[PDB]
């Protein structure tokens, strides 16, 4: 260790938190959103494996639900794909390319993200939805309210679009506040979705609303989704099971459920015979 360079040391450090985009990185070519994590290890802080060896496609328009117990890099998968973090080996692609070579700014305009809480800001309903792409237009974000199903709600506010909302304004309720995340979404007309799903819930008139309005926003929409519901994951095209960082079984939920396997069990746990 006498031959060690230390500065090369702290740049080695500084990469495990930092994503730059490459000398020259264009635009990433956009088309359907196919999304392929080819052979994927990441680590967070260079002491252990978060995700090994991940392997997956999304077909352009499919839905994609992470399941498994705590801890097991579900979330990661999001991050990665947003970019969060560069890997450290493997390759993710979107139609193909590789998304550590183009521009991130170019990368995170084509995803929308549906986080499980909602954050507003101390500023008008309209700023708040507006927050999805900032440049957008009144009749944009009043048409991202209208397709979330909040314009009518809006209207009825004690001013309109420009009522203050967030602490220090109006207080939305569950479902309003579930929509504006949602309108959000629906302003950036995304070409793929990460949802992370709520450990928490609203009664079953609203999570069964809320549900059908998430499902209108990714139809034709590539969607990975980190799964709380069983309804979510009944629903997917595809299940990945992923304990410690490893995908340890998928396919569709029925046969996810004649394999007999993990999913198997978690399932008949859940069912309570
Ligand atoms: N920024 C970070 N730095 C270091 N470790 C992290 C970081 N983010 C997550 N982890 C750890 O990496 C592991 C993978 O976390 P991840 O968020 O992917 O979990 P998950 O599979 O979504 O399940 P959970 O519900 O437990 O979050 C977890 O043990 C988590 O505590």
């Amino acid at each position: 260790h006498m031959f060690i360079d230390m500065e090369n040391m702290f740049d080695l450090l500084k990469e495990e938190t930092e994503v730059k985009d490459l000398p020259g990185a264009g635009p990433l070519r956009f088309q359907k959103g196919r999304i392929e994590f080819e052979n994927v290890h990441f680590s967070y802080a260079d002491g252990r494996e978060t995700l090994q060896d991940v392997s997956f496609t999304v077909m352009p328009g499919q839905t994609l639900a992470l399941v498994g117990p705590s801890g097991a890099g579900k979330s990661t998968i999001l991050r990665l794909l947003f970019r969060f973090y560069d890997i450290s080996s493997g390759c993710i692609r979107i139609d193909g390319q590789d998304i550590s070579q183009v521009t991130q700014a170019s990368l995170r305009s084509h995803i929308g993200v549906v986080p499980q809480d909602t954050v507003l800001f101390n500023d008008t309903i309209a700023d708040n939805i507006r927050y999805g792409r900032v440049t957008a237009g009144n009749d944009e974000v009043e048409a991202a309210a209208q397709a979330a199903g909040i314009h009518d709600a809006i209207m009825a506010f004690p001013e309109g679009y420009r009522t203050q909302v967030g602490e220090r304004g109006l207080k939305l309720s569950g479902g309003e506040k579930q929509r504006v995340a949602i309108a959000r979404t629906i302003l950036k007309a995304p070409g793929i979705i990460l949802l992370d799903e709520a450990t928490s819930a609203l009664d079953t008139s609203n999570e069964r609303a809320i549900q059908a309005s998430l499902a209108k926003v990714c139809a034709n929409r590539t969607t990975i989704v980190v799964a709380h519901r069983l309804s979510t994951v009944v629903n997917a095209d595809q299940i990945l099971v992923i304990k410690d960082g490893c995908i340890v079984e998928r396919g569709r939920h029925e046969a996810l459920l004649s394999r007999g396997g993990v999913y198997a069990d978690m399932w008949q746990l859940q069912q309570g015979q």
